[PDB]
């Protein structure tokens, strides 16, 4: 539920001139979790990470690490990184070419006065965890692209801070290699049990590695939750449209006292409990934003959840994307447009009028004024 | 089947110094089809297109357009582009800023001595086909990104050649816009009925637009066929591994006199007709390359085509990619590695030992020596 947060930000703001990078941010990071700060370029995630590191001071607000105040500009509290016991690691820099794998990994500790024996012990442990034991005496130029990345990882997690901080450490990495590293990095984090805050703008990387994801946009926290929560239960239209591809469909609809969503060109029958939720919030008769992912709009010929006159709609095919393993079909019904996913064996052709089925178990309704989700 | 090819290349070669760009290429393009030349950077597709255009002369070989020889360096035949009646269009250049939409589209014809009246007629027809009629008197800076692309398309297909030639015309285009343009361009090509040869390195664009795709690698034609043929029936391992994502799995296996494929760590039962094909080619007892797409390797818990001891295998999960709408699972069994696609609702975790099912109806067997497909 919620015990003592390993890291806690309270009403944190960061301004650079007349530019607000981070706005009224409150967030609690759990001890031992792998927390990903996900958001588009310029959303304030890097600034947030640097403030937690102690490399930047907040403009206002408080930051705690295990209930110890490490930052509050109004109180003259700005604890240096070293005293916070949080380490910014895996930055974008090549392996030391004139150092062996052993020394590349040992360097961070050697610079921090760790006894030679302790260093040897810790370096070998890390090497074995990354399957580098037999490469210890090799020079960077003697390794393969994959091995080099593992040495860099070893060099990054050899330290034992209270919190690891990383900012897009796999940036521009070879696709195949990046996939292996995402798994490799998360495996180690779990093995070590050290709280990790990871910044990335790559949705797949976030969804793949994070125990939880903190989605940010324009300097504001949108939602924090598990990959499933941010994917299946987005709190607003930004999160709903930011996570998942192709993008979720958004359509205007009016709630009928009859238990239907009226889109004008057609109507869809709400499940009883969804209508119940809407009645309890007095939404009957109001226009809202309807959302459904393309994966939940099915070709009538390839589904058995169809309920005539309740979740089926006839529409015309305007675009067909052949992705090989599946087809992305852009449909149109009057002035309404929505996208669906059709199986690869579908013989649909552009111009065809087809019947699709909306899986009502997977829809979302957002308030049109605040765009926050009702569900 | 095969009547008179609209364009035909015979034993075509193109050398630049000691670099062979195109090697012994023979290809027939059908009248009225949209043929895509697909291949990785440097495969010779652009050189091939330029030779058909008449911008470059072959080093050797013959090129015909409707049974008329337009190129043969050994015979002193090098018909200029204009006399071939094939037009290279939609090159990468901005709309003319000081010209209206009307004139932007009319320019190609105005430069070619087409009567003012004919130009007006043809320009308006093209404008109506692209939904630009009401933008005819606007200047480029008055249009939206999407409209500008349609004007550029109009400027590209206003001419009436025997063959349209295009080289990655949607390069670096806005993703969403590129999807609409692929559909828009193919719609017009079909409307006009003009043979089109389109170069691209984007598999999805090729699969989406092409009536047929000519896959090339290192200057050599690998296969020519419909999107389904190149996807479901690759002639060799290059095509099999080049089209489709994630990449098809390739594993070494020995054919048993018992009708099984022995991978060492496990065995899979071949369907009778597949074994029959292998017996007829005397492959029993030989090692071959087995191929299966990840989409055809299923989580045992989410399939009913499982046949115990014949198409089921227990393996350990090494990597899980959470793509949101699905999970890409990298499995391992001994020293054997293969990837499968698991539904998003799967609760699989890394380290888990799970049972997967191989859909034998979708496999491929390639000769290990030539890597060509038996099926």
């Amino acid at each position: 539920m919620i015990g003592m947060a390993e890291v806690k930000l309270i009403n944190i703001w960061k301004r650079f001139g007349d530019v607000t990078a981070v706005k009224d941010l409150s967030l609690e990071i759990k001890d031992g979790e792998f927390l990903v700060l996900l958001g588009p370029s310029g959303c304030g995630k890097t600034t947030t990470l640097r403030m937690i590191a102690g490399l930047e001071e907040p403009t206002r607000g408080q930051i705690y690490i295990e209930d110890n105040l490490v930052a509050d500009p109004e109180k003259g509290v700005f604890v240096p990184p070293k005293e916070r016991d949080v380490a910014m690691v895996f930055q974008s820099y090549a392996l030391y070419p004139h150092m062996t794998v052993y020394d590349n990994i040992a360097f961070p500790l050697k610079l921090r006065k760790v006894p030679k024996q302790e260093i040897d012990k810790r370096v070998r442990e890390v090497a074995e965890m990354l399957g580098l034991t037999e490469l210890l005496n090799r020079k960077p130029r003697e390794l393969s692209g994959g091995q080099r990345q593992r040495v860099a990882l070893g060099r990054a997690i050899i330290r034992r801070p209270k919190v690891f901080l990383m900012d897009e450490p796999l940036s521009n990495l070879d696709a195949k290699l990046r996939v292996k590293m995402r798994a490799e990095l998360k495996k180690l984090q779990r093995q070590l049990g050290v709280t990790t805050i990871y910044v990335t703008h790559d949705q797949v990387e976030a969804m793949t590695m994070g125990d939880r994801i903190a989605v940010m946009n324009k300097g504001e926290l949108q939602q924090v939750g598990t990959p499933d929560e941010v994917y299946y239960k987005p709190v607003n239209t930004f999160v709903a449209g930011f996570i998942g591809s192709p993008p979720m469909n958004f359509l205007d609809a009016t709630i009928t006292d009859d238990g239907f969503l009226d889109f004008g060109e057609f109507k869809l029958k709400l499940l009883q409990d969804q209508f119940e939720v809407l009645e309890e919030e007095n939404m009957v008769g109001k226009e809202v934003i309807f959302g459904i992912r393309p994966e939940d709009v099915h070709d009538a010929s390839f589904t058995h959840i169809d309920v005539p006159e309740e979740n089926t709609v006839k529409a015309t095919v305007d675009i067909i994307e052949n992705l090989g393993g599946e087809k992305i079909v852009h449909l149109r019904r009057g002035n309404i447009s929505f996208t669906a996913k059709f199986p690869k064996e579908s013989k649909v052709r552009e111009g065809d009028e087809v019947s699709v089925v909306f899986d009502m178990k997977k829809i979302h309704i957002f308030r049109k004024d605040t765009e926050k989700a009702i569900f």
